[PDB]
């Protein structure tokens, strides 16, 4: 029983997780606490560029921003590398998704503007897919901060999993927009250890990775078959129960997805 096996999980990793693989053909949804609310962590960035995509001209991906010392206030590999010559918005589309660079989800954010430093345009954008769940409230490093239970920064596995259906696999973007973003996930450096380690080789895999306080640790993926059949898969985790300095466990997301693959093989 799938899930008898989310809950022995749950227990051996002293954990709440969510799970969510959205209906296909001949595929039943996959569902394990799936309209709990998790922090979004940095999850949020695969529709952030989304929205920044679909905001502007393809050719704002070679406008150039300049920030400086007071912008980097949060794990930022590539953004930290680039602080003297400035990034241009598709540099830092790329740092947001493959290093998930949290300086770049901030200047991004900015760049999309509005109240709320962007945070009230990202939510606006989720709004016109359909997702009136999730919410975003705060930016870099304060969005993965908020206690367990507040509902600030918060999706859950089943609004974040029918958002990236709609914008990997449906036409929320143009063709030449969505190739954009797929790309990037695919490149993505940060997530070998979480879905793409429950799946077999032959799977190809897509995803955006997120880790927070309270022992965080999100992944949020596209797969597919080694026929082409695509399915999208959700798994978001919290350990409350360790206070703030409780550690991720990436070891939970990479066995649950193992989970998932035996169901969709
Ligand atoms: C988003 O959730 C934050 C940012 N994103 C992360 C992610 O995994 O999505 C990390 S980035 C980096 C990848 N793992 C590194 C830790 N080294 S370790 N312990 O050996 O795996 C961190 C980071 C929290 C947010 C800052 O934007």
């Amino acid at each position: 029983d799938l899930a008898d096996r989310f809950a022995e999980l749950e227990r051996r990793y002293d954990a709440r997780l969510g799970v969510y693989v959205p209906a296909t053909g001949t595929t039943a949804a996959i569902e394990y606490r799936a309209d709990e609310r998790f922090a979004f962590c940095s999850t949020f960035k695969a529709p952030l560029v989304a929205a920044v995509l679909h905001q502007n001209p393809l050719t704002h991906l070679d406008k150039l921003i300049t920030y400086t010392s007071d912008d980097i206030r949060s794990i930022s590999p590539v953004a930290q590398q680039h602080v003297q010559t400035g990034m241009t918005i598709g540099q830092l589309c790329d740092a947001a998704i493959r290093y998930s660079d949290g300086t770049a989800a901030n200047l991004l954010l900015a760049d999309l503007g509005g109240p709320g430093g962007g945070t009230a345009a990202f939510t606006g954008y989720l709004r016109s897919l359909g997702d009136t769940v999730s919410r975003l409230d705060a930016e870099e490093p304060e969005l993965n901060r908020d206690p367990p239970g507040d509902e600030r920064d918060t999706t859950t596995p089943h609004a974040i999993a029918l958002v990236l259906q709609q914008l990997v696999l449906g036409n929320a973007l143009p063709p030449d927009k969505r190739a954009l973003l797929t790309d990037w996930m695919a490149r993505n450096t940060t997530g070998a250890k979480r879905i793409r380690a429950g799946f077999p080789a032959d799977w190809k895999v897509i995803d955006k990775t997120g880790t927070g306080d309270y022992g965080r640790a999100n992944d949020i993926a596209v797969v597919w078959s080694p026929t082409g059949v695509p399915y999208v898969v959700a798994v978001m985790s919290d350990r409350a129960g360790g206070g703030y300095d409780a550690e991720p466990r990436e070891a939970l997301l990479a066995e649950a997805a193992t989970c998932v693959a035996g169901v969709l093989a």
